[PDB]
RNA sequence: GGAUGCCUCCCGAGUGCAUCC
């Protein structure tokens, strides 16, 4: 893994999210607000995409030029609510399946890393969905790969945590 | 002649599907 694997692809990498739009009138306005904004603002707004029905929207500015513009006219706001700039992102978790992951089904209410990992192995990332607050009864699990992640995963695929041998499908694809 | 269910964990998530009554 020199270098490294998935990377960003665009004009410039000067990029920012923005949070707390505020989900009343309509997202898809509000995410269009600040662009024509960003239009009107005396320059290109370089990205413009949405995120998740009402997530968030992400944006890349043309570069220390049109960003310090920008930060300098605060302004912006969806309509009356100010919002979050920032870019923590730097890469994707959703609309990717968790390429190369591993979900499993059926819990004890009760499980954690331990019987986890116990029945696993290659899992770098280990988490479990099921804590009061409506339970799940349902962990998921990430590999570093496909290939350990079907190996395991059809390996473990016949266990026993609560005594109906947990399950685990596989999730994502390759990229 | 009728209609809906689902994709969990996880900051870009929507070229999204199936069957039953």
């Amino acid at each position: 893994g020199s270098h490294m694997v998935e990377g960003s692809e665009s004009t410039t990498p000067f990029n920012l999210f923005i949070g707390n739009l505020n989900p009343n009138k309509s997202v898809a306005e509000l995410k269009v607000a600040i662009s024509e904004l960003f239009a009107k603002n005396d320059l290109a707004v370089v990205d413009v995409r949405t995120g998740t029905n009402r997530k968030f929207g992400y944006v890349d500015f043309e570069s220390a030029e049109d960003l310090e513009k920008a930060l300098e006219l605060t302004g912006l706001k969806v309509f009356g609510n100010e919002i979050k700039l920032e870019k923590p992102k730097g890469r994707d978790s959703k609309k990717v399946r968790a390429a190369r992951t591993l979900l499993a089904k059926n819990l004890s209410f009760n499980i954690t890393e331990d019987e986890l990992k116990e029945v696993f192995e290659d899992a770098l990332e280990i988490r479990l969905v099921s804590q009061d607050g409506k339970s799940k009864g349902i962990a998921y699990i990430e590999f570093k790969s496909e290939a350990d992640a079907e190996k395991n995963l059809e390996e473990k695929q016949g266990a026993e945590i609560d005594g109906r041998s947990v399950s685990l499908y596989y999730t994502g694809e390759k990229g």
